């Protein structure tokens, strides 16, 4: 188990901790989670995940310029993306309820709700408050007390 | 338009194919393969492969500042890196037997070997004579073959 495997896994945890403070306004059976751009990180996320409160996330890659990605995602996991894909990206998330979590997040000003930061000893991540509340989804603010 | 689930599935067959233009001047028992920065096409390639007279390809991510992936690893599968990561990958692999293969077509004028192109209705390729000529492996120009019938309707 290389530092790339232990890191994903680490992001693994990360997300699942970051989930158990975010609510649907309708809760699905199953959480969709889409990887969309390169990711380094990715990899644990593919394999699938289960909250503890039971509910199964399915994980799929979907394309940059998917033009449905609001409707097939409730949690987007981005990876890297210029100028042009990124708000390619949210145009297509404007209007629905899906969290979004960047791989890297060097200011987090716009785009991702979340943006992680995953070099380092540990994995730390940042808040768009912003994103946070135009976001459609309900986010319990102790999730900040959670972030850097 | 192509999948991202039947783009990577692609992606392994090509890469397969360059594989088979590609000589080691001590052949391993199990080609490793590295993945290194991020891909949105690797997915397959990371399920392990296998080559056409057996060998197994085992394939994991390495980190981009990893000193030995010249040392670690047969064949480079490279993904999105800044002026700076590259020129530390490509340091890291000057004199060992490394094939370098990048996921997008803009790296082939500064290091890579072969080049993707994922996009369109196939997978094309390009690839550098340079950076060929100085890897340590022996391709044969036949390779080519690979690339031009790709490049077709
Ligand atoms: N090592 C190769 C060098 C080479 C010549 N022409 C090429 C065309 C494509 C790729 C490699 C080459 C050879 O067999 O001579």
């Amino acid at each position: 188990r290389t530092s790339i495997e232990q890191r994903s896994n680490a992001v693994s945890q990360v997300l699942l901790g970051i989930f158990s403070y975010v609510r649907w306004p309708k809760e699905p059976a199953v959480l969709q989670l889409c990887v969309v751009g390169p990711t380094e990180y990715a990899d644990g996320l593919l394999r699938g995940m289960v909250q503890a409160n039971g509910r199964r996330v399915h994980a799929e890659r979907r394309a940059v310029d998917n033009p449905d990605l609001g409707t097939l995602c409730n949690v987007i996991y981005l990876g890297v993306v210029d100028e042009r894909e990124r708000q390619q990206v949210f145009r297509s998330l404007a209007g629905h309820p899906v969290l979004s979590i960047s791989e890297r997040g060097t200011e987090c000003s716009v785009g991702s709700m979340f943006c992680l930061n995953v070099g380092g000893p540990r994995i730390t991540f940042e808040a768009n408050l912003d994103s946070i509340a135009r976001s459609g989804v309900r986010v319990h603010p102790s999730v900040l007390k959670l972030a850097r």
